[PDB]
């Protein structure tokens, strides 16, 4: 049912407010479904039908489904997608106090659109480094409760506020989260701490530091008047994440199957756990034989990158060349740039289209208008053949985005028949 | 304690998606309260003691509690508010057909804010009318479901998205609440139709017009670390409305009592129905004798203007005046401007203040600041003196508010000593 | 004493203009404790308790400390820097000669602040690549007497000066270094014949090409009533490879140490020689088995990368958030930005933090106010944990910088105390 399918999504994504929420979340299932999480740190004894997932800072994570035919004369086939999203983060001094209010100064995390972050009822999750008993350690938090918002400044008082005018993030991003009592004084290492009592019954000695992210409170739900929508923050990409890991669980076949989600693409995947580190090869590596047998299997291997598209908005369709305008649930997306902006060429793209009419799913193309400006940097840190494909959307980068509800069924069933596809090469 | 009135506020709010619903939502809670409804077209048998509304137009309503002392003799204890807020409206002829979905045109009502209507689940309601069995007649619809979307556009095709731009209402507001199959007619009058069936069991001959408004489906809620704050679509002005109504249910004393809530004040008032039409007028007067009953009686009146205020807002402090910023949770506020944008006087405001005072309600002074841009017409209509007091909020005229979650309390405490009060200025 | 370690530093910048200086500077104080310098070319034969060091094109270093426990199990403490800092070097094809002087054409190197450059008494540094006796050959030359001007036009002939013009680097930057006589050639590549002779005793058949920056022959020295700060070029960042070679040399503990110091950062570190070249990678390599171990040695080890940041400025305040403006002489700050220009994240946050605890040094936070824009890219390059640190500073990429004069001695501290810690995993 395209309906399990959407509730797990709406489910996956309340679960996952930050890139450690959606990094436990995936490891959940995973776990459920037998895979043995390994640590980087110690050597490995995997074998041919094990099922296994790493984690890198708690934050990008690498499932492994090995086939009965070895990575060296099969290759791999792996899906890649990303936990962040474009959101707010507390500063590490952050408490802002005036007007009576207690409020959270905060760094925009990636290319967040600002208006829509505005009058929402907010909570906040994410990492907390503490000591407790001259230990150093690292716990999740998440608030739950909505309990902070950003609030416009009335029409009244900025009367050409529908001309547009250039947010300022130092300025007006900061959310007011409580009202402070004459000499009251405000300390979030404090809140934190209760937080860690309250959450996990630790009592720290110190709260040291933390990436925690806003998020909204409101779910994720189906909309429209044939429920033809999804509307919910971080669509891009536990839109992609979700559907991966749905595809890898029931795939069928015995293909070395990968999937790779990593943290900070939003933001250039330049990090000791994105794309563009050394994560996914080093775990791929750690796979095979030393010497040549590393490259042979990548040159075996294809990377299905999938990151959301942008649907055609009828209200902006002009921000679209007209040939090349996607319909929400008319299926993914394979995305062209020939300038490498997507790494897909006329091979990645046939062998996905081709598969999309074997399995019956209806299938798109995109390119950008030609005078508007993870794929090309995984392809470019381990060499693998990638093609690039999304499944269309809207508002991205809006704390709620939008997508078509019959499309990650189509997604998951053509993800499904990647991984079970015997033959790339 | 009241954690009853606040959720009592949401569920009015909430059965009060448009001014019509808010009439029907207050209507149906005096009915309960033994208030039976008059019509402006009989002749009317009123008497001490006596507990009335009326409404015209199905969207402005008038309370009537009728004391001991004739009007005449005692005055009245009015308060007004408004039940109407600015938002997004189905044109006549709306269905617009494009790249494979179906939206609606909008005009927008009052003076919105434009960007948070993006990016939101919405439904439809309002008033339908309709032939039905070769007669003329209306009803009002509620949808309820979540059937329309504004979407943004990706910040990816619009990159400066952050620095402004005036969002063009014709163009970027018509919500998409469906796709059509290939050669599928699209037809609204058809869709209000099966409403009408679905939610009264009517079957229309022939929809002909309506007047139905796009509203948040995310239900108001209490917000912040310590709840501090309620945040919901409307609380401009049915948080008045809701407190007037209250007061007028809980007060204790003699005395003849109005509330007056009307329709279309977020548009300059101006029609039949409010409030300088002659609604008020028109019904308080049969009230009295003739002659200079009414004259008399309106001059030992007093008029409450409650409609909300803006507070200090700490990302925008420098819109108010720095004495004259109100705190959420601090109190309704009074409402001073020479200018007669507020007819509160120093005799309206003294009485006010020392209401508040008397009842240990904490009270505040707003003027706007002195470079910057209904009580005064109603005043004008009718002549009675009259103080404008709100309790204070932020993002006025943005589908989601905020207000203090203490304020709502205060305001009925007060309104409730205003009515019961046996003497005025 | 920090009386002793400033001194230090004052000698080491004197000893510094270049990239290549700074190596050789670091070189010979790690040979006079020891050190034994390794080749790249060579097969390597290292061994528990080893001291050593390589360079690469004599303007990167890295310096090896082995400890007891093998890296695989607990992992490198590395200590990041750099080299170079932003200067003017001489064009390929220098001479220019108008109005009877002798100027020699330069490019700007690095991200630096123009002005200050002007009205300086600077010398000449850095690297002569030559034949002689047909043999090809690379030499350091220093002038070190102040040959060169780049002088001010006087205010009179340029009034508005104050107002701020657009210096032109092509036009403006050029230094006079001598008058010519009528008729008088002028041979750069004669003069730097001569200076090999006069430096090093060497005749050159031919000088074939260079890589020379100017430099301010002030030196460096203690500033402020109080002493409270240092001036001097090339703090970004001679001054944190001075702290982390103190740190190296006096470390107590039985970890593998490692020092990194980095040409090219200024530039985006991408060379042979840069971080964003594999150098560390293929130094550190060399130190383990094949396989897993890197990956797992990696996952054991922390990057300090050490790098300036800004204090918060008293007469430019506002270019601070208000909540992270750093002050000269409260110890090192931690850098954070989510966005990845930093990759520090709460555990190595944490960790730093900590350290300074269990130092006793006072320790700081920044973030750039968020309307405002080696580390990352180390984590890129080997996968490597990583914290942003760097000592408060003023008027970074100017001739002539400031920092506080108790900051070295508080960094050589805590930069010991990691070198010396046994735990990370
Ligand atoms: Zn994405
Ligand atoms: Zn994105
Ligand atoms: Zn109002
Ligand atoms: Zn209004
Ligand atoms: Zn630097
Ligand atoms: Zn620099």
């Amino acid at each position: 049912m395209r309906a399990e399918l959407n509730q797990g999504l709406i489910d996956f994504l309340k679960a996952s407010p930050t890139p450690f929420h959606a990094t436990a979340s995936l490891a959940r299932r995973l776990e459920a479904a037998g895979y043995r999480r390994l640590d980087e740190r110690d050597a490995w004894h995997t074998e041919t039908g094990g099922r296994y997932y790493v984690t890198r800072n708690d934050s990008s994570l690498i499932a492994i489904r090995l086939g009965r035919r070895s990575p060296l004369e099969s290759g791999f086939r792996l899906v890649g997608a990303h936990t962040d999203s474009p959101c707010l983060r507390v500063k590490p001094n952050p408490e802002i106090a005036r007007n009576g209010f207690l409020q959270l100064g905060v760094e925009v995390y990636g290319g967040a659109l600002f208006a829509p972050w505005f009058d929402r009822d907010l909570s906040l999750a994410g990492r907390v480094t503490f000591r407790a008993n001259g230990k150093l350690e690292s716990r999740l938090v998440d608030f739950r409760k909505a309990i902070a918002v950003i609030p416009n400044l009335a029409i009244h008082l900025n009367r050409a506020a529908n001309e547009g005018w250039p947010i300022n993030a130092q300025n007006e991003l900061p959310p007011i989260i409580a009202q402070l009592a004459p000499g009251e004084a405000a300390d979030f290492r404090l809140l934190l701490d209760e937080q860690l009592l309250r959450e996990h019954g630790i009592t720290a000695d110190v709260v040291l530091d933390y990436e925690l992210s806003f998020y909204d409170t409101q779910s994720a739900a189906v909309v429209g008047l044939n429920d033809e929508f999804i509307a919910g923050a971080r669509l891009d990409n536990l839109l992609s994440c979700h559907a991966g890991l749905e595809a890898l669980l029931n795939a069928e076949g015995d293909e070395n199957c990968i999937l790779v989600c990593t943290d900070h693409e939003e933001v250039g995947s330049c990090s000791h756990c994105g794309a563009d580190g050394p994560f996914l090869e080093q775990v791929l590596r750690r796979l095979l034989p030393e010497g040549d047998a590393f490259s042979r299997a990548i040159q075996r291997s294809l990377l299905v990158s999938a990151d959301n598209a942008h649907g055609v908005h009828p209200n902006y369709a002009d921000r679209h060349d007209a040939n090349h305008g996607p319909a929400l649930n008319g299926g993914p997306v394979i995305k062209i740039n020939s300038n490498q902006r997507y790494a897909t060429n006329s091979e990645t793209a046939g062998f996905f289209r081709h598969l999309c009419q074997d399995s019956e799913v209806p299938v798109q193309s995109f390119v950008t208008r030609s005078d508007m400006g993870i794929g090309p940097i995984t392809a470019s840190q381990v060499g693998v053949r990638t093609v690039d494909i999304g499944l269309p959307t809207f508002a991205m980068h809006s704390i709620r985005e939008l997508a078509g509800s019959h499309d990650l069924a189509h997604l998951v069933k053509v993800l499904g028949a990647f991984y079970a596809s015997s033959e790339l090469p």
